[PDB]
């Protein structure tokens, strides 16, 4: 049941957990999508990050457009608690909680 993220045809990246291992694939059940795994190449794979942030960085962001996942952005402001960001090319006001360094863990 080791946890791992995986990209989705959106481009996104969505938690998920390995429940079997393959020759060409791996079998994930998802966060609110346990039920139906599908079954996973190596590359579409990566680990979650173990465990600073300020703005002008490129982060992560956890949105949907659907289940929710990590999106990539970039702050182009912060001021108090709220953060103006930047993900082609949206663009919102998230908080700290929404957030987080890019994970530049690798795919398998």
């Amino acid at each position: 049941e080791l946890t791992v993220e995986v990209r989705g045809s959106n481009g996104a990246f969505y938690k998920g957990f390995i429940k079997d291992v393959h020759e060409d694939s791996l079998t994930v059940v998802f966060e609110n999508n346990w039920q139906p795994e599908r079954q996973v190449p190596f590359n579409e794979v990566r680990l979650p990050p173990p465990p600073e942030i300020s703005e002008g960085d490129e982060v992560e962001v956890y949105s949907r457009a659907e289940p929710c996942g990590w999106w990539l952005a970039k702050v182009r402001m912060m001021k108090g608690e709220f953060y103006v960001i930047e993900y082609a090319t949206y663009n919102e006001i998230v908080t700290f909680e929404r957030l987080r360094p890019v994970n530049q863990n690798k795919t398998v």
